């Protein structure tokens, strides 16, 4: 807990960081997060390399394996490995073969859709992860379904420490305060809400072909009952009841209070998560 990797062999195991998608042949399996994620091989374990404003790349580099080195949950990704050369950083990461809860929400690569049975379990899990790292004074700072990693049971995984701690971030998961510049974990229960949000509906946080564009304005047509939190759930799935969707929409909508200190903390949201089942 954790070994340095030789960038060559890190570029061996990848088919020389092959940016070919994996169903042509290559290794690439996603970018996002300023790189790209390669898939790879250590013996008996197949490995995510994520290959990575110059030293505060660097910075994010240092910051997330500070925060792996401290913070082990079943709700957070296991990281193996890193490489840092010279100026190409790498980190190994234990493969998530579900991938995210965004690619597994749109049905990405034409994966089936998830029942709500399990979109409760994963709501749980992320939460569980949530406070792991709130108990443990970090701020995640980019909570989004893209950073909800899954496992081979569909367990939820948070990811991306890059930019945790004790203006950046994903818009259209931003708090109000977030976005002026105010760091908090008050901030991550708001982006939570629009996870929340997402799990529910089966639809992408933004859409510039969509009306409202921001998912989170939804919350404000169900409350002025122009729409219903019906109108809005997953057709994608056939065993939701409307019972337990109305109680997970109840927190989405408390973790998306405009003011800060009028949200429930994440020990609260775990709570109203687990009475919802
Ligand atoms: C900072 C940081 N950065 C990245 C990680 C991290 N990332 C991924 C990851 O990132 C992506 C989502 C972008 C590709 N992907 C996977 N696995 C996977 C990817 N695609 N799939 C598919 C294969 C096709 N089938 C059809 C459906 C599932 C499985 N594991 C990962 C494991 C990690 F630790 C952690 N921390």
């Amino acid at each position: 807990r954790f070994h340095s990797f030789s960038f060559y062999e890190l570029k061996n195991v990848t088919n020389n960081f092959d940016e070919r998608p994996i169903s042509v042949g290559g290794n690439k399996m996603g970018e996002g997060g300023f790189g790209v994620v390669y898939k790879g091989y250590v013996n008996n374990t197949t490995v995510a390399v994520k290959k990575l404003t110059t030293e505060e790349l660097k910075q994010q580099f240092d910051q997330e394996i500070k925060v792996m080195a401290k913070c082990q949950h079943e709700n957070l990704v296991e990281l193996l490995g890193f490489s840092s050369d010279g100026d190409d950083l790498c980190l190994v990461y234990v493969y998530m073969p579900n991938g995210s809860l965004l690619d597994r929400l749109s049905c990405l690569d034409g994966t089936p859709p998830l029942s709500w049975h399990m979109r409760c379990k994963i709501a749980q899990g992320a939460a569980n992860g949530i406070n792991f790292l709130h108990e443990n004074h970090h701020i995640h700072r980019d909570i989004k379904s893209a950073n909800i990693l899954l496992d081979e049971a569909f367990t939820a995984k948070i990811s991306d420490f890059g930019l945790a701690r004790a203006i950046v971030g994903t818009t259209a998961y931003m708090a109000p305060e977030a976005l002026r510049g105010e760091i908090t974990p008050k901030s991550d229960i708001y982006s939570f809400g629009v996870v929340l949000l997402e799990i529910i509906t089966g639809l992408p946080a933004v859409d510039e072909h969509r009306e409202p564009q921001l998912l989170l304005d939804i919350k404000e047509e169900i409350e002025d009952e122009e729409k219903t939190i019906e109108d809005y759930i997953d057709k994608k799935m056939n065993d939701a009841d409307s019972t337990s969707v109305e109680a997970m929409y109840s927190v989405a909508s408390q973790c998306l209070h405009e003011k800060k200190n009028k949200r429930p903390d994440i020990k609260k949201v775990q709570q109203l998560l687990q009475e919802m089942t």
